[PDB]
């Protein structure tokens, strides 16, 4: 059965900026996200986005400037041969109080795979909770002491 | 040493069949394979060095605000993902300015005029390209998103 990865984006594939990557001049990459991502690739896990995108939608936040460097980031990742089963975006405020704010598993749904070797990869304690959540492993990403090569290697 | 020298635009990056210049970030788009496929070549030993004509650069034809957003994020990138170029080496001028920099000419590259020229190789996807690294008395590899590709180029001259 299928080891899943699922994935933060903010923090944890690209740098976290006000919380909004909302230009493009505010995108930069993880080091190490695509040649790590391709070894797991290569190990046999699937990978899957999973994002909370607080206000998306809205004044704060319109959806065409959340798109520009979303669209180009999945280019970049496509192009070098990173592909996402899905991508996975929660558009509320937190005070909407909604489903599918992780670390709820609404958007997760479906795969509630084999459990024991997938994991949530996030930034946040709140990613670590949805992995709790999921009953799967989560891995603390950071980017000077758990990062990209440290996981592509803990994983293979 | 062993080097690479690399165009940009056509190459690394798609270029824009309109203008030829990708002066907006949703006209930069990255060649199938082009990380992976570089890191492998600097794990075999080669030196990577950006080599590109920007016509009318810094200009209001070509300003430098509107290049440095889509190039910047670029190199953050290549950098990031553990792509170095040496040097990236850039001739803004026009075809009728006559400069001394414009690829096919060689003066950007003179310090390595210093390098292995059996094992090492412009890369480009143009007639430029070729000629340039005909001037260099290095080989020279027309980069082709289907007949010559960055999976290809990487086994290539890897070979053993
Ligand atoms: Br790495
Ligand atoms: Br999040
Ligand atoms: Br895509
Ligand atoms: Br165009
Ligand atoms: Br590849
Ligand atoms: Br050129
Ligand atoms: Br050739
Ligand atoms: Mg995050
Ligand atoms: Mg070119
Ligand atoms: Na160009
Ligand atoms: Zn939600
Ligand atoms: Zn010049």
């Amino acid at each position: 059965s299928q080891k899943y990865l699922f994935i933060d984006r903010d923090g944890t594939l690209i740098s976290e900026p006000d919380f909004q990557v909302d230009r493009f001049d505010k995108l930069a990459f993880e080091p190490g996200v695509i040649p790590q991502l391709l070894k797991l690739q290569k190990a046999g896990y699937k990978l899957v986005m999973i994002t909370n995108q607080d206000g998306l939608g809205t004044q704060s936040f319109p959806q065409a400037d959340f798109d520009g460097p979303h669209n180009l980031m999945m280019q970049i990742f496509t192009s070098q041969g990173v592909q996402f089963d899905e991508v996975l975006i929660c558009p509320h405020l937190p005070a909407d109080e909604c489903d599918c704010r992780k670390p709820k598993v609404k958007l997760v749904e479906r795969y509630l795979m084999d459990r024991a070797n997938s994991y949530v990869i996030g930034d946040r304690a709140t990613d670590i909770q949805l992995a709790e959540n999921m009953g799967i492993n989560g891995l603390r990403y950071d980017r000077e002491t758990l990062n990209w090569p440290m996981i592509g290697e803990q994983l293979t």
